[PDB]
DNA sequence: TTTCGTCGCCCACGCTTTTTTTTTTTT
């Protein structure tokens, strides 16, 4: 996460870097990772000098074939992030992967906010206990943010109750276009520290109400899309573990409530059940190195348990 | 918190300000909490000075990244409105919370309305009862709204009926879309005023029979999300606490609340009332984000929810 | 019951007025209750004209919210029509709440349906009342009973107990056009109860099959939105029955869609001889108890 | 030293939504 000062060293001047951060380019990887057609809209920035700041930020990040054993050593490396209850961690074949989206889906009262709460805690714990050490985004977009069931599981952990909740930075989105610009000061701010975990609540939930109708279904199906890509560039640049949350609908019998754009878009994905009291079913869905099965995990006054 | 006319002092002509207000924005946050495509929508707001209501808007509220900390600092600012039993109070850790939408289901007689009107009376109360203070807003359509039930209710709690009942409305139209449009009334009525709890009994009872038999189900549950959005929106802005009972259906395949799946995930908090013996109810929490899966039992008396 | 000129007078003035008539949804609150969907199929196709018409007729009692105790005063001088017998001075708190939704059950053809040819006695005493209906759908009303009862009571007259309570309805096709033509003359005067003798009594007679009995909780959905439409805008009292099912698992036939369609439901049971204890159920402002109801060859009462 | 002319050419698809609804007594 090489922030937006790196290529100011080399050829491009003040006035270019803070035309690119305005812009919403605070690393040189988002800059890299853009479009050359994007770098144009934004006013500042010539067709020339477009290219040129491409090639120098293309310097620095490795496109290409180069290696791939190298990339097996890392995903040998990958932080796996866990969930804190012995089956949906075995499940996983690890946890949460960092890199990527882990959408979940479940009807209600499935878990999915208290896996999202677990997580916030988890994330600052060691490699040794499972996590990243960092601190945790949490974008909360239904109003549903509990920090005591942070202090549970942080005392649960052994973990001092204010360093969890001085870790743990939260954020509300109120619509689609604030969630995107939610996502920009995230990534604006994401390179002063170091975070392991980016919650997105109910990823999809505004988008069923602001989009009405089948006329703005496209539209609302390129929004998706183009918050999921967001999304996406924030997992690879940063190396954060991005774990959205999706609703579910009634086949008129569940389906997750994102059309194809988000069940291409989402790496992983997980349908949450109700079973006997406390305790529900997790299942696997779509991803491409995992088997699909069921697991056992209860919600206990520790978040998440067995 | 603050009105709308503030927009104005920031730079902006009136006109835009009452074209503004015309479409539903009767506040600055509640301008701010649309996009920029409900902005659009507005006749006569064009892309132009879109900006200078969006981020001119914006920066009067935080609408970034706070911490945990702040936040939970913040959590101790929660009202907690309460209710009448001391058994539902630990069931609830303190009662009902502010800010947020409770939805009671259960079958006939299971004490939802009850329930209803000690939680108005506990917010037409000081805070030694739970509520700090403000008028109680009633949306009825089912047709339970008795004032006799007020009047009754008015006695234990030793309140004068000049200051209760004419502090609480009423809802007269049987429409689903009547019930949004009287919510968005009561936004410009309680941004003049100061409000605790927000009764929406028939939240879903209007569909049953509004939108009958399959092939008209997908526009009753947009037209239940968009309610359901803007009354989480008139929540959050005034912090006040919303409560929507609903009715149940029997799994012919055993009761189910109704309009699942959109009501399920937008209500924050669920409470299902099963009846006992005799006239006392058992009321366990179907979803909570913190709450645990407990089951209280009061017992419905003169006084109120009673125990 | 707002019956105003206004209603025809207002910025619309065409056969739209004509065609909602047709359409069985009259009078004025007829629109600003309605939802969109049903000013679609009605002759004359203009999504515009619908809401031009909901502007020029919601201008009624509040409906842009109002305050309780307006109202609450309109119901302190409710008629609340008392009960035809003096046992019941305790319970029921007065007598048969007007503009709710009593419900009764516990029986099939005798029982509750007594308590439909009697009571009236506030309509005949101070003016007044002087009113009632009789429904039904599958039922066997008898006006000579209406005519002992009220000789029971002062009112000895004769030709003023008719010309007011149908007795009609058997199938429920057919009596969808009852219920949609009851205003057609309860707004040309002015009228106090309706009960709806045998009320869904057995859908399973005609809308009858698995699969089919969604349709039917549909159909009986639909027909008392459209009595709790009534009851409240005519500000009427009105009496719903149904009768037991037996369960084998004392519930009456209706499950989920008539228990969240009414107000103030109340069993009633088989005492000893004559006697008819009809206990009592949901209520907003009741406190649950049982009460001592008789029938005799006379009428309900004692 | 002199003195302007003269139009042609079409491309190219995107996007799912949404649950309802209880009968029925034997011996
Ligand atoms: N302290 C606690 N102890 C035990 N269980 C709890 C506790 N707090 C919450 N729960 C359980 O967690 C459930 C809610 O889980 P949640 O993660 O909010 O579901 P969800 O699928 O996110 N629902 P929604 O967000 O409405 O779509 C509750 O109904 C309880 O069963
Ligand atoms: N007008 C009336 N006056 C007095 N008694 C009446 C009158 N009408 C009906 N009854 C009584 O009601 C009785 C009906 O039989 P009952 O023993 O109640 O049958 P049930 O099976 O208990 N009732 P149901 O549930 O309607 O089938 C008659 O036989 C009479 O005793
Ligand atoms: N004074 C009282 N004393 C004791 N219990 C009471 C009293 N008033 C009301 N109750 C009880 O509280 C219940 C509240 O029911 P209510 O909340 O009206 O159900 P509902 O689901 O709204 N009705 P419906 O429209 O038929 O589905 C009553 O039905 C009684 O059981
Ligand atoms: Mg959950
Ligand atoms: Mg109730
Ligand atoms: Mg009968």
């Amino acid at each position: 996460p090489q922030p937006i000062s790196r290529l100011e060293q080399c050829g491009i001047n003040a006035n270019d870097v803070k035309k690119l951060e305005e812009a919403g380019y605070h690393t040189v990887e988002a800059v890299a990772y853009a479009p050359k057609k994007e770098l144009i809209n934004i006013k500042g920035i010539s067709e020339a000098k477009a290219d040129k700041i491409l090639t120098e930020a293309a310097k620095l990040v490795p496109m290409g074939f180069t290696t791939a054993t190298e990339f097996h050593q890392r995903r040998s490396e990958i932080i796996q992030i866990t969930t804190g209850s012995k089956e949906l961690d075995k499940l996983l074949q690890g946890g949460i992967e960092t890199g990527s989206i882990t959408e979940m889906f479940g009807e209600f009262r499935t878990g999915k906010t208290q896996i999202c709460h677990t997580l916030a805690v988890t994330c600052q714990l060691p490699i040794d206990r499972g996590g990243g050490e960092g601190k945790a985004m949490y974008i909360d977009t239904e109003g549903t943010f509990r920090p005591e069931r942070l202090l549970a599981v942080a005392e649960r952990y052994g973990l001092s109750g204010s360093d969890v909740l001085d870790n743990v930075a939260y954020a509300r989105g109120f619509n689609t276009d604030h969630q995107t610009q939610l996502l920009y000061q995230a990534e604006d701010m994401m390179v002063e520290s170091r975070y392991a975990l980016l919650i997105v609540d109910s990823a999809t939930a505004l988008y069923r109400t602001d989009y009405s109708g089948r006329g703005e279904l496209s539209a609302r199906q390129m929004h998706l899309a183009r918050f999921l890509r967001m999304l996406l560039r924030l997992a690879d640049e940063f190396g954060v573990a991005v774990v959205i949350t999706n609703q579910v609908v009634a086949q008129v019998p569940k389906k997750p409530i994102g059309g194809n754009i988000i069940a291409h878009a989402s790496t992983t994905r997980l349908y949450l059940r109700k079973g006997r009291g406390e305790t529900r079913i997790c299942k696997i869905y779509d991803s491409p190195c995992l088997p699909e099965a069921e697991a056992m995990f209860a919600i206990n006054a520790d978040g998440v348990g067995d």
